[PDB]
């Protein structure tokens, strides 16, 4: 079974230096970055992939001013970026959603995801364990009375979703491989490769565990080489020219 529509949303867009989408790189020039969110209409009903940037990022380009993020990270959101500004432009409200997909916890892809709570949230347990603690994330993105549906390493959400576990980026991200009527084989690296340069010539990225990032690019390249699906990266200026996003899909 496959899914009927898979709609690439901007969400906004967020500054980094340069030096997180290539290691090498001499910190100093930042880049303006897409945020994406997916959206699956499927027969069991409408699956959120990532929910945008927290409220607290709305015109507010200093967010982390003041934390050991200063000046490496600055949110450009405005309050049409809000998820559920997002979502009720393209026809839904929150209660709608069959389930909400997190890829992993990171500000930028968990920031709406207390606007959820009744959707069940699907997340990885360490991912789920990591945000419990670790200082890169925000309250925002680890609410506690959520309706969390905590998974433990690949999963198949519905047919024609399924979820593949890269940690590595982050202790539990997940990236998603996604049978579409119109297409077939989709795979959404989410953050286990912000770039077609970090997946195909393995250039490193910001991350939590470099080398765990690297293994799950290898397994991703094991999934491409039997699979052959189209691929899109998650957060790749150049790429983004060439996406179809909101309306089309694919
Ligand atoms: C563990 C290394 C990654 C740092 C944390 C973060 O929120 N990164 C943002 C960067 C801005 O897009 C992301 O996930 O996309
Ligand atoms: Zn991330
Ligand atoms: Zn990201």
């Amino acid at each position: 079974m496959t899914v009927k529509k898979l709609y690439f949303i901007p969400a906004g867009r967020c500054m980094l230096d340069h030096s997180s989408v290539n290691s090498a790189l001499t910190p100093g020039k930042l880049l303006n970055l897409p945020v994406w969110c997916y959206l699956l209409e499927t027969e069991e009903g409408p699956i959120l992939v990532d929910t945008g940037m927290p409220e607290s990022a709305v015109n507010n380009e200093g967010l982390f001013n003041g934390t050991f993020v200063e000046g490496q990270i600055l949110p450009k959101m405005t309050e049409e970026d809000r998820i559920v500004n997002i979502l009720k432009r393209v026809g839904y409200e929150p209660d709608d959603l069959l389930y909400i997909i997190s890829s992993h916890l990171h500000f930028d892809h968990a920031g709406g995801n207390g606007a959820f709570t009744n959707t069940p949230i699907i997340v990885q347990r360490t991912e789920y364990e990591a945000a419990l603690h670790r200082e890169e994330y925000m309250k925002e993105c680890i609410l506690p009375h959520l309706n969390y549906k905590i998974i433990e390493g690949d999963y198949e959400v519905v047919p024609g979703v399924q979820l593949l576990y890269t940690p590595g980026h982050s202790p539990g991200h997940q990236s998603l491989f996604i049978e579409t009527e119109q297409s077939g084989s989709v795979l959404l690296t989410i953050d286990a490769s912000y770039t077609k340069e970090n997946f195909e010539d393995e250039v490193p990225f910001a991350g939590f565990d470099p080398e765990l990032a690297l293994s799950s690019i290898k397994r991703l390249k094991e999934v491409v080489k039997k699979e052959k699906p189209i691929i899109f990266f998650g957060h790749d200026i150049e790429q983004e020219k060439s996406c179809r996003v909101f309306p089309e899909y694919i």
